[PDB]
């Protein structure tokens, strides 16, 4: 992997962050001085060298919004992936934090984060296709950026539009979709969405129409934003270079 590969002499282990989805992650060091988070793929678990086109994604996609990978330790096993350290880590979980008292205008400060590292992917014709709070991660400075891009019951039935559910048809606007999902995570502050359904009767709902309920905290114009990303027809379903002017907008005149 050239210039990506890190020689594991370079890391010093400070805690066990917990288990995320693939392995243990842990807060670390890199030569003494840089914060990293090092996560220990689990043995067999996933697969194979052909799976390593997901360092050839993470090794060629880059920007500010996108976790950002730093390198790979590949000559031994466990194999470790070195990325950028999120200090207030999942989203999902920093969202349920009830004592952050978020004011609204952070709340859409979150999604314009989330919209501009979709821009971004959409601009590259990458599809994320598991875009969920728990896939995203928030720094010390409370930015949130996308994580397990594209990595890749278990399948994200309530981040699914019904093209997806009934014909696995995958396009720019189920990732349109999802993005709408995650703001109203945002916005609920992490409840589960359709929280009193199974998926089985949540893709019901959504095949007859059924759409997430305005959250308390997002404004009618907010709501608008969340609720375009779900139009039964995809081709109707904004891109994220317009839900980014969208959520812009709305910064300027709420904030
Ligand atoms: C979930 C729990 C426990 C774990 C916590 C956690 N995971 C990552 C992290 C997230 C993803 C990757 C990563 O390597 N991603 C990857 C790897 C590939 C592959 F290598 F396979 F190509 C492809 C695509 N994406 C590496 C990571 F260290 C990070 C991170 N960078 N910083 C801080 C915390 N982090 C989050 N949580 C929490 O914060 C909870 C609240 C306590
Ligand atoms: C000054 N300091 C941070 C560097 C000195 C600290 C340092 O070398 N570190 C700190 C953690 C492990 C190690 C490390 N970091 C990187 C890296 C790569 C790309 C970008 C980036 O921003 N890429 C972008 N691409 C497009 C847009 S932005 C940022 C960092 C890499 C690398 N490619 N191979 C090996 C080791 N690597």
């Amino acid at each position: 992997y050239g210039s990506w590969e890190i020689d594991p002499k370079d890391l010093t282990f400070l805690k066990e962050l917990g288990t995320g989805q693939f392995g243990v992650v842990k807060y670390g060091k890199w030569r003494g001085q840089y914060d990293v988070a090092i996560k220990m793929i689990k043995e067999g678990s996933m697969s194979e060298d052909e799976f390593i086109e997901e360092a050839k994604v993470m090794m060629n996609l880059s920007h500010e919004k996108l976790v950002q990978l730093y390198g790979v330790c590949t000559k031994q096993r466990p194999i470790f992936i070195i990325t950028e350290y999120m200090a207030n880590g999942c989203l999902l979980n920093y969202l349920r934090e009830m004592r952050h008292r978020f004011q609204t205008q952070q709340l859409l400060e979150m999604c314009k984060d989330v919209c501009e590292a979709m821009e971004y992917l959409e601009s590259k014709q990458f599809l994320h296709r598991d875009l969920a709070a728990r896939n995203c991660l928030v720094n010390d400075q409370g930015v949130v950026k996308v994580s397990d891009f594209g990595l890749s019951s278990k399948f994200p039935v309530r981040w699914s539009p019904p093209e997806v559910l009934m014909y696995s048809k995958f396009s720019s606007k189920s990732d349109i979709w999802a993005f709408g999902v995650l703001m109203w995570e945002i916005y609920s502050l992490g409840k589960m969405p359709y929280e009193r359904f199974t998926n089985s009767e949540t893709a019901e709902h959504i095949a007859q129409g059924l759409r997430l309920y305005r959250p308390h905290l997002a404004s009618e114009k907010v709501y608008t934003i969340m609720y375009s990303c779900w139009h039964e027809k995809a081709d109707e379903r904004p891109t994220f270079k317009i839900l980014l002017s969208n959520i812009l907008d709305v910064m300027d005149e709420e904030s």
